[PDB]
């Protein structure tokens, strides 16, 4: 759904925002996504805080988080993941 140019614009949008769903250190747990699911299903931009600790590993989690969140990782900030879930509610979202 998201494309290169959309990631840059949106990647900054979720950068100054705070994560409301947090993944444990084990990796990505559905219980955590159960909340992220409703959390992101309501908003358009979701910045998640994952405790994978590893940097290249946190990205792999997006492979599972993005594919499960039906969204697209605009970027990953340390222990935070920046993703954009498809559009449903006309929120002031950009995506050229």
């Amino acid at each position: 759904m998201l494309t290169g140019k959309q990631k840059r614009y949106l990647r900054s949008l979720a950068h100054n925002i705070d994560p409301i769903f947090q993944i444990g250190k084990g990796g990505i747990n559905e219980n955590m996504i159960k909340q992220i699911d409703d959390t992101l299903e309501n908003r358009e931009l979701i910045k998640v805080h994952v405790l994978q600790n590893n940097f290249d590993d946190k990205k792999e989690l997006a492979e599972t988080l993005s594919e499960a969140t039906r969204s697209e990782l605009v970027q990953v900030i340390g222990s935070m993941i920046v993703i954009y879930r498809e559009s449903k509610e006309n929120k002031e979202i950009e995506l050229p």
